[PDB]
């Protein structure tokens, strides 16, 4: 899977909320590009010009996340966060020349990601009661993977001392997401562990945080609450299900070359983060049958 990278991998099944800090800094900003910003605008005014109702919107940037030593005491995670923005990215990451940015940014910065917008996106693990795991099919008309499987998540919007409620911004907008999109009840969902961070290599390396949820409904009852909206209330065109089971053996499937990237990051990390037993009972043969 030369599309999906992983960055963080999260130790003990996942992290909470208050086990996580972020430092939220200028100096964790995308570099102005070689030859000025200018290049940035140019793109940005062309594509208004054909549709003159896109807005622009601030998004979070991630320069980098650090794991503390494992089994420690105090917080177990640092992420780096600057500003960013959509107009930022496609100029940058969406922009023809992304490969000869990063080429750039080795060069300059010692960095392939300076001269990069890099937003930081949210995606979810979202189990049912019943144990399947919810995923989505995207229309056939959007601009990024056409008509690929996707899981909930998005791109969150800005509004350890401001860090915190940065913090408590990245974990709400992941339910939000999910209330949002699959037109579930927020009291049908757990707090967010977060199971680590991939970056999409198709997008020039920009990286989604990749969360587990767990909802109190089974499978009928998730399909009927996403039915119920209707057509226009979700951007997906479908939902469906697969056995936690079967998930541990997805990237074997024909469903595996359907899904978009930064959904084969939250499956790669579902399955080292909450599958993969380390003990005796859960790692015994009949409960975790071989190959
Ligand atoms: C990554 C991080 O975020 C906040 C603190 C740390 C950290 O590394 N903590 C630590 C270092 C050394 N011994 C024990 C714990």
């Amino acid at each position: 899977d030369p599309e999906v990278t992983l960055l963080l991998q999260c130790p003990g099944g996942g992290l909470p909320q208050e086990q996580i800090q972020a430092e939220l800094s200028p100096a964790h900003d995308r570099r102005p590009l070689p030859g000025g910003d200018e290049a940035i605008t140019a793109i940005w005014e062309t594509r208004l010009k054909a549709q003159p109702w896109l807005f622009d919107a601030p998004k979070f940037r991630l320069h980098s996340a650090t794991l503390a030593p494992i089994g420690s005491r105090g917080p177990q995670l640092l992420l780096r966060l600057g500003l960013t923005s959509y107009r930022d990215f496609l100029g940058t990451n969406w922009s023809s020349s992304a490969a000869w940015l990063r080429q750039q940014g080795a060069t300059d910065w010692g960095d392939t990601q300076a001269y990069l917008a890099d937003p930081l996106g949210v995606g979810a693990a979202l189990a049912t009661a019943d144990d399947f795991l919810v995923f989505l099919r995207r229309s056939r008309q959007v601009a990024e993977a056409p008509g690929l499987v996707d899981v909930p998540g998005g791109h969150p919007e800005p509004q350890d001392l401001a860090g915190q409620l940065v913090v408590h911004e990245l974990f709400s907008s992941v339910l939000q997401e999910i209330c949002d999109e699959v037109n579930l009840p927020l009291l049908t969902l757990s707090q967010p562990l977060l199971l680590g961070i991939a970056r999409n290599e198709t997008s020039a390396g920009r990286a989604s945080a990749e969360f587990y949820v767990q909802c109190s409904l089974t499978s009928e009852q998730v399909r009927k609450h996403y039915l119920s909206g209707g057509p226009e209330a979700h951007e997906s065109t479908g939902i469906f299900f697969v056995e936690t089971q079967n998930v541990r053996r997805l990237p074997e499937t024909e469903m595996w070359a359907e899904l978009c990237p930064s959904a084969k990051g939250a499956i790669i990390l579902y399955n080292r983060v909450q599958g993969s037993p380390t003990g005796a009972a859960l790692g015994s043969p009949a409960l975790l049958p071989p190959l």
